């Protein structure tokens, strides 16, 4: 008997994995962080120096957070008082520090307040955005050039994406995209005048007598949308005496026929850029490739060179249309579609040509793209073993696609079969990063034989130390529904007996494209409810889940709420009539749209269910936001898909509570699930006579994550777990 | 044997107190409501009329939520499409009905949206308020004068209250006060230009889709504060070729020199005014004396006829300074002041002479003077038995002082030890209402002999009801705090053996000048505690209560949050050390003011309360409202009582709450306590990390008094406090 994996443990972080995250700055060489020293490393040979001691602003002043090296390493950018808006958006304040002369710069420097900054890809170039407009530098010591009259705080901007854009398209607040060369400046401007305003109250700290109104831009379903325009300007003609000229580029005449979106870009060559346009009934997109004409000053986009990617089944992408890899010449790109079957996969597209050739297949999916050289792409994949939880690099032949290397399948076949990538420029070498089902391994390879050079981080420390905890174990496998197989994993407690019989917790998220059930080492809240507890957490992936076919992801297209709800309830079923799951004692817990599905399969009244927890759910579809709804809901109107917005409230299964005990839970300054949304699921049970458990979290968003916050809940939550599963 | 009292009795209203509202018309005469019809009473011989007829209003078309009759008889008001604003402001739409026509007067009608309607005391002129200016109708058919011009939402309000005015201090949404002649209109008039504005989401039904923010102007503690005027109108002198021209009358310039209120207005007679002023510190009030100038058309406040009332131990007056009862000729009154030995008691006043002299004395207070003659006033007191929490009616004869006669004392002393009254025109005949401690009863009674004339509801229906019932009993006793009495009540479970240990609940408010220990009788949620579950509930009456003079009242000046906590947790530890009360289950639940002394006991670490609830509580006295707070604790600056407002905080005290079980209830759309408020408590026990139970209330405000709510918030009070006694 040693010790067991506690609430605390968990909460304050007793056991920390180790990561190796490593920046390239060329073909053969990364940066990174040994303690804190910047050190710069040789992939070929594994020496390394030092870039930059961790003690060269130990007189600076001020609490440094993150810092930016120029590509040519002439420069390092630092960043400090940093203030979160949203999910991927912050402002700051910046300083550029000269490494050859080791001095801080202190003429025409960056604004306090910068919205975001970035480095051009090749030399040291700036481009930031300052109240909503776009600044640019050609040398860190010299004045600004302002590119952009336009901004407005909350109506346009330009350079930055908006709410619903930074949440549900580009996963960011940057909307600026330079030019391989760095000559231009790619950028996108987003107007939100007629987008309704959320408004909800912060109350800030004590001292504040009143609370402050937040008014966020945000289109519900339905509602008016932000447009959008997409510039380019030619950094090398710019002057201090001219203002600057931006060429923009239209959306193809199939987009401005109604209400759109610019959900890609990406740039192929110094002088051609790639275009994803999608329309407001997501399944249809149009990508254009548009050239510079050095004579004119201008771009094109050749009709001829327009290619269309459709769906009669669903949307268009998993959650966007994927991103085109062009070759070096960039007359030509791979990009992953779904296939006749339904399923996704490499598609080799000729500029000028129609159709696509298909370079993989199976009943598997491809992840992603990685890499492309003139004899190999690289790419993540499910195939290994039948298993959609499972994820491995790969590799064919350019000249001939029977020819397909799996390079981390054997590497460590019991730890790792769980891996993404990190490739150096030219793909000459890569980072190997495996995360479960053993500890994460990261190791560094080399393109030319695929040998395996140097084990970087090995979690060696950690092991030692969870070899004197009582561990859970995770057990992966699947299920038949309807002559279909769907997966599922369970944390289980140690010393398990299979003669015994546990209560269960059923870890749920089940949106479009999840994925609940796979390889991945996890330490989470569900560590300790095993190890401590002895609870079995249990995940189910069901209909409407990703990775494995349009015809499981698209079963649920127009039909949320029905079938992903069906199937996690078909599941518990199963595991309840299993010889070590105790029936009397099944619980449910779900966060965001799990936090949905949690409350609409409580109000379901199938009986299965004791108990459930729901944290920041959706209720009802038309107060979420456009861009996500509609992907999957189309509109709420009549001739549209109203009918079944009305068929999948929590609200309406209100009475089906009565047979469930019920515990609620909601952050007050939600702007992404908006606190209206379990507001309005209280009223409904309030109004029809059922009692159950609530909880707001006052100026927390959706998240809930500040540290105090983050605690209180998961022990509030556990509480109310070990007191349905009688638990002293 | 028997039932007892549940919680659906108590929820669904199965117990049902009978009354006998009536509404004196004249010297002998009243109304009243018989089974939907309006009948009139003779006071002397019982005989009676039907006035209206239930039938009459068959085909109407809208549901009657009110009527309202001339003095005259001659035409009725109807109240319908009623919506609710605060506690006494409404907005509705009115028709008046012609009597000797038999026929709705079809034109010229009241507008919809009519925000206040007031007959003349005599005839039938109308004055409404519509849209925040006032009009005046001669005649029901005839067109509307318009009194004034300037009335704007939210900013400008002639005639009505607005929102701090309306709660603290005339308790009415009118501003309206009509000559006894109906000669004359009084109105104020109230700018809130510079008054900060409170916004909080609105929710609304499902099907909204953005959520509304309502915007109160709601001048908070140390805030800037509404400024007044008052004008009077000659309703005889209006006509359609010039606008009504409106007499102001100026504050006195002890008033003029700094922020201040209009407390009080009180016709005198046909051509004279008393007004009540007072300051923002609210130590200082001054009574102005205006008579109307026949020549002129003006009117004077002689500065020899200013009567002051100042107190240096506190505030003035119970919540206000009190109003002035005059004499038919107006040359003289009475009014209640407290005494140099700090007891409430009656005053006589003579207009042009300097002071005031004393009609009552002893240690006990007048509660109200009811009725005035030549020969006697009529007054409610507590002298009886030296009751505090007792009421009786008594007679004062004007020639000889020391002749004062209880007229309710010995009418039923078993059953009967808590009145209020209601005086005929002339003080000819009166009802009188008891309350408790036996069942409540109505009767009417001549003023010649005081002589009963007739029981008009007895309600012995509820008392063949109750002897079918387990029914707790009361006790009203005192206990000894360093030397002085303090009051308390005890709800007793039937069957109550000495010998057994009980659970208690303390039940609390403890507000300046409130009494939670007294004689009536209340069918509430402490009956079902009492006698389903056999939970002593108590009360207690400690410094700062009222009714017992200015050393028990005032002994919480400058200091809220201070002894009406202490004196409670003491009250609550003498009442362990009593054999039959268990001290290891004690606890203590409060509304209102009544949260936060339970919140400040919770936190107090006395460790003498298991657990407790806190229902819309006040947190910190800088998020309420002014005049209240004010009144109290001065204003929140360094030079004054900063001090004492920081110190008096729940969030300060949030650590002790780890030794107690805690749960806190707040509505969304409170307009008095601000769900801001809740919040902060909330956020400061996460802070420290303490667990706690919680409650939002969607869509209700301070009282959450909708019928659903009502039953889900003491269905869900009722769980927890089982709970936590381990009663199944
Ligand atoms: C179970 S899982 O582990 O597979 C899992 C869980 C959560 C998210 C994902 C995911 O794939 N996200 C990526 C996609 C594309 C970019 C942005 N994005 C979103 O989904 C953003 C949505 N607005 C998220 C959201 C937030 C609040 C309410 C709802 Cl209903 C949805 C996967
Ligand atoms: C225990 S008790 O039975 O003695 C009791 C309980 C509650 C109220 C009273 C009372 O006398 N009310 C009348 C007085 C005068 C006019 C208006 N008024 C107020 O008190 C208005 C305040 N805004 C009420 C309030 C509301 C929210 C928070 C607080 Cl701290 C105070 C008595
Ligand atoms: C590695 O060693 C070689 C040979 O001495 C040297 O030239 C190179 O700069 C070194 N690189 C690093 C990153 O230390
Ligand atoms: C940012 O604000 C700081 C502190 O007020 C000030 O020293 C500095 O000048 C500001 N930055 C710039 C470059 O304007
Ligand atoms: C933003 O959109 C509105 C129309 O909704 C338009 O009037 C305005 O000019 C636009 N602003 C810019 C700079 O495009
Ligand atoms: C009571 O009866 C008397 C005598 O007939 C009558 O004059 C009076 O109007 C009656 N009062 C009422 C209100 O019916
Ligand atoms: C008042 O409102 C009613 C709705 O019941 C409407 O029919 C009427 O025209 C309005 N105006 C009047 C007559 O005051
Ligand atoms: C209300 O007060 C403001 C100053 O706060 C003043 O300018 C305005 O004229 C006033 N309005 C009236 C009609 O009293
Ligand atoms: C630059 O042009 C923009 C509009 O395109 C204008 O707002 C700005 O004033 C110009 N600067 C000057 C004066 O050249
Ligand atoms: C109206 O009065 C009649 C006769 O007195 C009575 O029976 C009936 O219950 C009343 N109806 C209503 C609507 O109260």
């Amino acid at each position: 008997s040693r010790k067991t994996y506690t609430l605390t443990d968990y909460l304050k972080n007793t056991y920390r994995l180790k990561l190796y995250s490593l920046r390239w700055i060329s073909d053969h060489e990364y940066l990174y962080k040994q303690e804190n020293n910047i050190l710069v490393f040789n992939a070929e040979y594994g020496n390394s120096s030092v870039f930059l001691e961790n003690s060269t602003f130990d007189e600076f002043g001020h609490s440094i957070n993150d810092y930016s090296i120029s590509p040519d390493g002439q420069f390092i950018l630092l960043e400090y008082n940093y203030v979160k808006q949203w999910r991927h958006s912050y402002t700051a304040s910046y300083d550029i520090y000269d490494l050859n002369k080791r001095q801080l710069i202190t003429e025409e420097r960056i604004p306090n307040n910068t919205q975001w900054v970035t480095w051009s890809p090749v030399g040291h170039k700036l481009a930031y955005v300052w109240n909503n407009d776009i600044y640019v530098k050609i040398e860190p010591n010299l004045p600004s050039y302002r590119i952009t009259w336009t901004g407005k705080e909350d109506i346009i901007y330009n350079g930055i994406t908006d709410w619903v854009y930074e949440e549900e398209v580009f996963s960011a607040y940057s909307a600026l995209w330079w030019s391989p060369n760095g000559t231009f400046l790619a950028y996108a401007q987003f107007n939100d005048t007629e987008v309704p305003l959320i408004e909800y109250s912060f109350y800030s700290d004590e001292s504040l007598q009143y609370p402050k109104t937040v008014r966020v831009p945000y289109p519900k379903a339905g509602a008016v949308n932000p447009t959008v325009k997409f510039f380019v300007v030619n950094t090398d003609s710019l002057s201090s005496v001219t203002n600057a000229t931006s060429i923009q580029i239209t959306a193809p005449a199939s987009m401005l026929i109604g209400d759109h979106y610019l959900c890609d870009v990406t740039w192929a060559t110094q002088e051609r850029i790639s275009l994803q346009w999608l329309r407001r009934i997501q399944n249809y997109s149009v990508m254009d490739i548009c050239d510079y004409d050095e004579s004119s000053g201008r771009w094109n986009c050749l009709v001829a060179r327009q290619h269309i990617e459709m769906s009669t089944t669903g949307w268009v992408g998993r959650f966007r249309p994927s991103e085109p890899h062009f070759t070096l010449d960039g007359n030509s790109f791979y990009k992953i579609i779904s296939n006749e079957e339904g399923y996704r996969h490499i598609c080799y597209f000729q500029i000028d040509k129609k159709d696509c050739t298909f370079i993989t297949k199976g009943t598997w999916e491809v992840i992603g793209i990685e890499a492309l050289t003139s004899d190999y792409l690289y790419y993540i994949s499910n195939e290994y073993k039948g298993m959609p939880g499972g994820r491995n690099l790969y590799k064919i032949q350019l000249s001939d696609y029977t020819k397909v290397t799996c390079l981390s399948c054997e590497l460590n076949p019991e730890r790792c079969q769980y891996y993404s990538v990190s490739f150096s420029k030219e793909a000459k070498y890569y980072q190997l990063r495996c995360s479960g089902p053993g500890l994460p391994l990261y190791t560094l390879h080399s393109s030319v034989n695929d040998k395996g050079l140097r084990v970087l981080e090995d979690n060696s420390a950690l092991d030692k130390m969870l070899q004197n905890v009582q561990m859970p174990s995770k057990k992966l496998d699947f299920i038949i529904l309807n002559e279909t197989k769907f997966w599922y994993q369970m944390i289980l407690p140690p010393h398990f007996d299979k003669s015994k019989k546990y209560p269960l917790l059923l870890d749920v998220y089940a949106g479009p494209c999840s994925q609940k059930a796979d390889t991945v080492f996890r330490l989470n809240w569900a560590t300790y409810l095993a190890s401590t507890e002895n609870i079995i957490v249990a995940s189910f992936d069901g209909r409407g889940s990703g990775y494995q076919g349009d015809k499981i992801m698209h079963a649920i297209n127009r039909r949320l709420g029905t079938f992903e709800v069906e199937d996690q309830i078909e599941a518990a079923r199963q595991f309840s009539k299993m010889g070590f799951v105790d029936n009397k004692r099944i619980a449910i817990w779900g966060w965001s749209y799990g936090g949905y599905v949690t409350s609409m399969v409580l109000g379901s009244g199938s009986g299965v269910f004791k108990c459930g927890i729901a944290v920041a759910p959706v209720s009802r579809w038309e107060y979420y936001d456009s861009v996500y709804t509609e992907r999957y809901m189309g509109l709420p109107t009549p001739e549209d898909n109203l009918d079944h917005y009305r068929n999948s409230t929590v609200m309406s299964r209100a009475e089906n509570f009565k047979q469930v005990e019920y515990l609620l839970i909601h952050g007050t300054a939600d702007d992404n699930v908006h606190f209206q949304q379990s507001a309005q699921i209280s009223k409904a049970l309030v109004d029809v006579g059922v009692d159950f458990q609530a909880m707001w979290y006052t100026d927390e968003d959706h998240g809930i994550a500040s540290s105090t916050a983050h605690q209180h809940i998961y022990t509030h939550m556990s509480h109310f777990i070990k007191q349905c599963f009688s638990l002293p």
